[PDB]
């Protein structure tokens, strides 16, 4: 009794935290034009899936818990929404990971590559494939034949009426081989790899800017204290090459022009005059080049900042979801093994609970959601 | 071992669905892309289209599956019967919204934009669907023949839930269909809409009549003429040109009137010639633009009315059939009359897109653009 009330209460509480948060996430993206980006469009899809868990999956579980025995088909139908919705989440996250990859990987062609319509197609695909994976049990892959044998062996007519249990209607072979090994693990590992790559790229790109910045300062010391024009030329050419790398506009025009005006001397062989260019290059550097460096730093570090937040979401997803899979694997491979009910129950509470986390982590980590949620709260949900 | 009649039913259903789904998807497409259709009326036409897409994509397939399929549990047949009830109810309320929107424009044109706002239109839409789900899901809450079938199942002497040939009249209560759905949730909306449109026409025809009255008053027409011209003027980027056309006119009417106090006709003819120049210079624009904008209000109203007429004409037979089955269970009614009634209702989901294309100019131009830009296969036309 009190345990059932506790289950129902915890479920109700998880649902009560889940639904408003994700509705608020979906709200936040619609109102705010600063969140009109591919990443956020997938966060809306991911939020929608979480709203569906709290609004549909958790109520069904409670209704099945408090309810009577059901037909096989009834229990089979009720088992699928969570399979669809959980699958949608994974693909939605994978979309976010590849979107995060593409930005840093192909920044010049990003806007022409990743377009709203393509993002929409990608979204639609996730849901289509999610319905495909989640409805597979409805097509036939289940224990119907296994239960019909026991129903006839017991000697009962018509469709099997049973206590609605997941393991009674959904095939563990399906859950382990099809769902987990094909449709969970490879996306997870691929995403885990993609993020490592995303960090690797950003850290290297940050390193390259500091490399170019230090190269440009280091060679000014070489030019200012050089004996032979050959030393100055070797500095100037590397400074130029560094400037052409750093450019990948008009500050760089003015700089590279002054490097050419310096270089022009080095062909004749006059060091004295080359010091006059060096003083101007320092003026150009401080006039123009600091801006590019600082803005590149800030915009790269902003790419880094989000990546961590989006990674944390993946970590939380994986950490929330892996237990219930491990449980499905150990039940399949070791049916002889006993596994305590509390471990089963906390695993299930973690999965439903995962629908509450995203809105909370967005509020804590992502600045633009924080400012919006406050505005929505103040303007609409304030006492 | 399938009957040619069954094949014909399935084929006609499939064809109706094949005409219905693309048309309404194209209607929903047309409103989204075109900013000229970003108006309250069209926002209800999207909701009405969505309902029709659902008939062709969900209701017609379910009917075919039930037709070709086996006997079902009572609950299965009860569940499958409801979507059409929801969707049909949505249509009526969506049309009623359109009727009152058409009324409000002509009734309160000055305050229309401040009254009928996007959010209010959205709330109104949402309401239609909520109430539609309420009316349509009522049978799922309990109002059905379950107890009536359970008696016969036990009387036959069979255990468990009733398995039966899935028929509408076997699971849905006729009392519900006649008293609740038809008498409360169909007829009053229909009659109210029928009244609203008559009023909408009445207003527009009178407003058109008044402009021609003022125009004819001005052209027929010293004091008795001038006072009527004045009275007509008081009744009567661009607003500046109208304002100033009226300044130039009323100024010349004052310059004419100035003579009438003294009493000199000869000179007043000099003003009359200038007033005709002012009329043809400025006043024709106001008249013609008012004519065009009023006649555009008239043009849509007829199209939207035709949709109501077609809806009522498509839907009333199946209701009459439900009433006569309820009140006269002894009465025999031929199957063809039952079948054409049912074909009409599913068919109604195909009509709206077709009538929009024929009558409404802005949908016609859009459907062509969507066809050309997305669904064109010109190399087949070149291939011929
Ligand atoms: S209690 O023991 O009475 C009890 C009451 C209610 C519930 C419950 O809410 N169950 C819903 C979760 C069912 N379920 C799944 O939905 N999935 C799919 C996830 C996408 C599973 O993979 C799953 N595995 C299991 C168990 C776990 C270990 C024991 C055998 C399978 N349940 C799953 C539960 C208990
Ligand atoms: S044939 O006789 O085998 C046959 C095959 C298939 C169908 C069929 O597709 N029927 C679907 C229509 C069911 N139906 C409704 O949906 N509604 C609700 C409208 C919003 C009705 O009101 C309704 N009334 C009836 C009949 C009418 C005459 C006999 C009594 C009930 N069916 C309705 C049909 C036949
Ligand atoms: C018993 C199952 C019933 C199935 C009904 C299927 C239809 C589902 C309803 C969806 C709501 C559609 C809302 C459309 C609003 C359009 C708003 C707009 O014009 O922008
Ligand atoms: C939210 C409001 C209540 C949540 C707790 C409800 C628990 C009911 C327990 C009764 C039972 O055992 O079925
Ligand atoms: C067996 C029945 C399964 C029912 C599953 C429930 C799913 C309901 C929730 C969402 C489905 C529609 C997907 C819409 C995605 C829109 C995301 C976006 O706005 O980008
Ligand atoms: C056998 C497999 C069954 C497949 C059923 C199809 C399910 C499709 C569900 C939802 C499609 C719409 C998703 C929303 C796409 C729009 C994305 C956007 O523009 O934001
Ligand atoms: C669109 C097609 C509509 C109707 C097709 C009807 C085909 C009838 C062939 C029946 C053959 C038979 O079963 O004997
Ligand atoms: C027009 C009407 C011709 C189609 C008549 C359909 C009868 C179907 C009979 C059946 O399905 O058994
Ligand atoms: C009978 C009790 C159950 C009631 C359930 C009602 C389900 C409501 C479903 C959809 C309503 C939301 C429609 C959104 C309309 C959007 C309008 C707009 O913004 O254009």
């Amino acid at each position: 009794s009190a345990f059932q009330a506790a289950y129902i209460g915890i479920e109700v509480l998880i649902a009560l935290v889940s639904v408003p948060g994700n509705v608020l996430v979906i709200w936040a993206v619609k109102v705010n034009q600063a969140l009109r980006d591919a990443t956020f469009c997938f966060i809306v899809s991911l939020a929608v899936a979480d709203v569906a868990v709290g609004a549909l999956v958790i109520p069904l579980a409670i209704l099945i818990n408090i309810g009577p025995q059901t037909y096989f088909h009834t229990c089979l139908m009720v088992a699928c929404p969570v399979l669809i919705l959980t699958q949608s989440s994974i693909l939605a996250l994978l979309a976010i990971a590849v979107d995060r990859y593409l930005r840093v990987k192909i920044p010049l062609r990003y806007k022409m590559v990743v377009t709203p319509r393509r993002a929409a197609v990608a979204i639609a695909g996730c849901w289509i494939l999610s319905f495909v994976v989640g409805l597979t049990p409805m097509f036939g892959w289940n224990n119907l034949s296994a239960v019909e044998r026991a129903w006839a062996a017991a000697g009962s007519m018509g469709e099997p009426v049973i206590k609605c249990e997941f393991e009674k209607v959904i095939s563990m072979e399906y859950m382990v081989y099809f769902n987990f090994f094909v449709w969970v693990l490879p996306p997870l590992l691929l995403m885990v790899l993609i993020y490592l790559e995303v960090f690797y790229l950003i850290r290297k790109q940050l390193a390259d800017l500091e490399d170019n910045w230090e190269t440009l300062n280091d060679n000014l010391k070489v030019i200012e204290k050089a004996d032979n024009a050959a030393q100055v030329k070797d500095a100037l050419t590397k400074m130029r090459a560094a400037a052409l790398d750093a450019q990948k506009r008009h500050g760089f025009d003015i700089l590279v022009g002054q490097i050419d005006d310096a270089l022009k001397l080095a062909n004749e062989g006059k060091v004295k005059e080359a010091q006059a260019a060096a003083e101007q290059l320092k003026t150009t550097r401080n006039a123009y080049i600091q801006k590019y460096l600082e803005r590149a730093r800030s915009t790269l570090q902003k790419e880094l900042k989000i990546a961590k937040s989006l990674a944390l979401i993946l970590f939380l997803f994986a950490l929330s979801w892996l237990p219930l899979h491990i449980l499905n694997c150990i039940t399949l491979f070791c049916p002889s093994c006993h596994k305590p009910s509390i471990l089963t129950y906390i695993a299930i509470f973690l999965t439903h609970g995962n629908s509450a986390m995203n809105p909370i982590v967005y509020a804590f980590r992502i600045q633009k959601f924080r400012v919006t949620f406050l505005k929505i709260w103040n303007d609409h949900f304030r006492c």
